[PDB]
């Protein structure tokens, strides 16, 4: 009549599970799919005030502006950790976890839906004003710590106690200043205001984010399951996890809460994440010899003494030779090596 | 190799009436010989070490 077909062959689930279930010994072919999320923060002002920054400061002069931490929305990261797969790996066939895909979504967003709560009145009978203006969302996933690069306008503020900010505002800190390099290491700590993943370097991490600025821009925002985002980088290969550990990081602050007093304050909301880990085949680039350096020079002996190197070298002169030649003529003579070729010159 | 013990003989108990613990020692003697391991850990787990 009609033969039931044989099904598909699909992707054979070993085990579902917390972090943990990661363990498992599986094969060089495995992969896993990772469902973690982070909250975000905002500043987070009272122990009731989850998802926003401290009410908001407008004017305030340059000089004298001494924004507190908990007006501070900052950036929000973690770290996951893998099971390190060289366990019982053969030879010198050295494996790591590589990122390959990332689904994203910012959760909560219909919550914005309660006009009424604490909301200032559209108008005469109107419901709340919901939350609108400037917006910034952004996130990264990598395999390595997000590094980052600090600007700012008003480089003369005074930053809160808690909070990691460029070290040493000049102007050039309102626009390029290298000196502004950093890393997202800890979480709450850096202000969004201050930083933002520097281009010039994030080699193994990919981000995305946009600024959309306004008085009163309104937030667009979908959820859906149905999207992947794709980390391979040009030669397919996504982040690999150096470390035995996967970072994300993220933020988004959806924009600004107006208080029935009609003060603002940013509102935020968690993010979601789906990464997609496989084990990537890759190579030491390093040699044995300097992997060992570390044991010995970090383990034997170190020693103060008159100075053999820098512009203080006791060393006078150093001869280096192989094989043999015919009896040369000047003995003073040089040779040296420029950036390839030797030379042979006189001394004078 | 690792060795622990513990040894309350029970308690003395002073003329006064006071009783205070009593232990004594231990002696051991270990036997050991040589095993052959899987190594645990390899050179693959330097450099992920090293990184990390």
């Amino acid at each position: 009549p009609k033969k039931p077909k044989e099904p598909v062959q699909v992707p054979k689930l070993v085990i579902k599970g917390g972090i943990e279930v990661l363990g498992v010994k599986t094969g060089v072919d495995s992969f896993t799919e990772v469902e973690c999320f982070l909250n975000p923060q905002m500043g987070n002002p009272d122990e009731h005030q989850k998802g926003l920054s401290k009410s908001l400061a407008a004017e305030k002069q340059f000089t004298d502006d001494s924004p507190d931490k908990e007006q501070l929305p900052c950036y929000s990261v973690a770290r996951i950790p893998l099971p390190n797969i060289n366990e019982d790996l053969t030879c010198g066939n050295i494996l790591m976890w590589e990122a390959v895909t990332v689904k994203t979504e910012v959760i909560g967003v219909t919550a914005m839906l309660n006009l009424h709560s604490g909301t200032q009145k559209t108008h005469e009978n109107g419901a709340g004003k919901p939350i609108q203006g400037s917006n910034f969302h952004f996130f990264a996933v990598g395999g390595e710590p997000l590094e980052l690069q600090g600007v700012l306008a008003n480089y003369r503020t005074k930053y809160p106690a808690q909070t990691v900010t460029p070290k040493n505002a000049t102007v050039d800190s309102q626009q390029m200043n290298t000196d502004h390099k950093a890393v997202l290491d800890k979480d709450n700590a850096y202000p969004v205001e201050c930083w933002v993943p520097d281009p010039s370097k994030n080699e193994n991490t990919r981000y995305f984010g946009t600024y959309t600025g306004g008085e009163n821009v309104p937030p667009v925002l979908h959820i859906t399951n149905t999207a992947t985002t794709v980390l391979l980088d040009e030669q397919g290969v996504g982040p690999l996890c150096k470390a035995d550990s996967l970072y994300v990081s993220a933020v988004d602050i959806c924009g600004l809460f107006t208080n029935t007093s009609g003060t603002q304050q940013w509102k935020g909301l968690p993010r979601y994440f789906k990464i997609t880990l496989r084990k990537r085949s890759v190579k030491n680039p390093y040699p044995i010899s300097f992997l060992l350096s570390d044991l010995i020079n970090r383990r034997t002996q170190r020693v103060d003494g008159q100075p053999m190197i820098g512009m203080s070298s006791q060393v006078e002169e150093v001869r280096v030779y192989e094989d043999t030649e015919e009896l040369p003529g000047d003995p003073d003579m040089i040779r040296y090596i420029d950036e390839f070729g030797q030379t042979t010159t006189r001394m004078q």
